[PDB]
């Protein structure tokens, strides 16, 4: 168990045994630099002096982000073989005031009541891609992690302060978060804002926290089928090819048309 | 463990203390025959199949392209998106099944039930089989989904009324399935209703006689799990007429957790919210 800082042309089977051996890991590159900055852009334009879904406020992040090739090879080797399809489960821009205090330290699936049923050894509930709009020092209050802490049984106290593993990272690379991985946010003893933006994923049976039907429909149509699938706008396949999310007998987006 | 057939006033306390011993239970008079055929007329009223009159008609004009695929039941029937999913006994009992463990429930599949004449036996399984996270449930755990299989015709042995295994809810999740002679059959009359959790073992029988065997199914799961039917593409007026509760439990309102944590979010605030309701 460590913290591992790979390049963004890792083989994805690396990326894999990193994940299942360290339970996290940093891909650098993850996002070139103006793709960091549309996305900024697009929300400051949305919320120009209250904040929405990251897909209604950046089109970058719907038409791009989204479409991140990294995410989605790494999700289908993640949930794939047991749950089949995937789907988006949240999005939130990560902004730490100057002076805010060390966050918990905790892991992404407590508030899956499932987890407490889950071993170890079972694939992963959620999975989370924090990006970095700003650097992220140990001094600014960038996310720490315990690698290896992913194995811990359920019950385990959360790991020692002085077990936390600060992330280094320039902006547009993107630390791993699965879901069990035991992480919190430092605090932020500098005097600027660090800022970053996440993605997460998550089995096609599970509910996701963000909904996406409040979003127009041509904002629905603009989206590639797979982001389309991503956001809640089509039906879901399960592993053994039963369908989750129908319209009634047939597909969801035969039913409206997309 | 034995089959245990309540009156309508049955205690919600008896229901759920059934529910945790045999696995399974039927409500007598849990809607009355007129909501259930309500929910069959609307059915063919949306479906319209074409009915041959007595006699050869000469049609020239207008032949075909009339009949409707069927779609969601909360679609399709008014009743049952209005008063049928508005139930007490079903919101009373999947309240005491996953407010505690899940918080808030919704809605998971509707199905209309329709046995041929001649079919064959349905093969007996759970009906939780399709949550994949039911390998790690221990039978202890609270249900993963229910299911209320309301009757429109009688359900009998002959017409292939589902067969229930009392007690079968609490074997291990390896267990074998339980033999044909282990099953119960459910007779029912129109309006009764067999209470079903997705840990019991179960089957539709074979129907051995020249009638249809029909019948209506509603089934709820935690907020947490994605329901088998989406009702996104229904009308805007048909979601304004539905009860608040009906709102949340066909996807229309934010869902709360047992935490307080809320899913199904319109960013950081309420969908309802967002979709103005
Ligand atoms: C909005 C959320 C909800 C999320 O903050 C929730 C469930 C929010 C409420 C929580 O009780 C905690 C603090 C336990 C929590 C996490 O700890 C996360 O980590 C989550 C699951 C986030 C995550 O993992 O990814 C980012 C992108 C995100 O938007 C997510 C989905
Ligand atoms: O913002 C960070 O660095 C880490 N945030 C989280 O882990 C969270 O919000 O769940
Ligand atoms: O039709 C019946 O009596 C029972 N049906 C089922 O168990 C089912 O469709 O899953
Ligand atoms: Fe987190
Ligand atoms: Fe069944």
């Amino acid at each position: 168990p460590q913290l591992h800082y790979v390049p963004y042309d890792t083989p994805v089977e690396d990326v894999m045994r990193i994940l299942k051996e360290s339970g996290t890991l940093v891909i650098r590159n993850f996002l070139d630099q103006n793709t960091v900055q549309k996305v900024q852009d697009e929300v400051d334009d949305y919320v120009r002096n209250q904040p929405s879904n990251l897909s209604l406020m950046s089109k970058t992040y719907r038409c791009e982000v989204l479409n991140h090739p990294w995410m989605h090879a790494i999700c289908e080797r993640m949930f794939g073989p047991t749950y089949g399809d995937y789907w988006f489960n949240g999005g939130a821009i990560l902004h730490l005031e100057p002076g805010e205090n060390t966050q918990p330290i905790h892991q992404d699936h407590v508030f899956y009541q499932i987890s407490k049923w889950r071993r170890p050894t079972d694939p992963d509930l959620t999975i989370n891609f924090t990006m970095a709009l700003t650097e992220f020092t140990v001094e600014n209050g960038g996310t720490r992690v315990c690698p290896g802490s992913h194995l811990w049984e359920n019950g385990h106290a959360s790991p020692a302060e002085e077990d936390m593993v600060p992330v280094l990272m320039q902006p547009g690379d993107a630390l791993i978060l699965p879901g069990s991985m035991w992480h919190s946010a430092g605090a932020n003893r500098t005097s600027e804002y660090r800022r970053g933006f996440a993605t997460s994923f998550h089995p096609c049976h599970f509910t996701p926290i963000e909904s996406h039907h409040h979003l127009p429909r041509e904002m629905v149509e603009e989206m590639t089928p797979l982001v389309q699938k991503m956001l809640g706008f089509r039906t879901l396949n399960l592993h053994n090819n039963v369908k989750v999310w129908k319209a009634g007998e047939g597909n969801l987006e035969d039913a409206t048309g997309l």
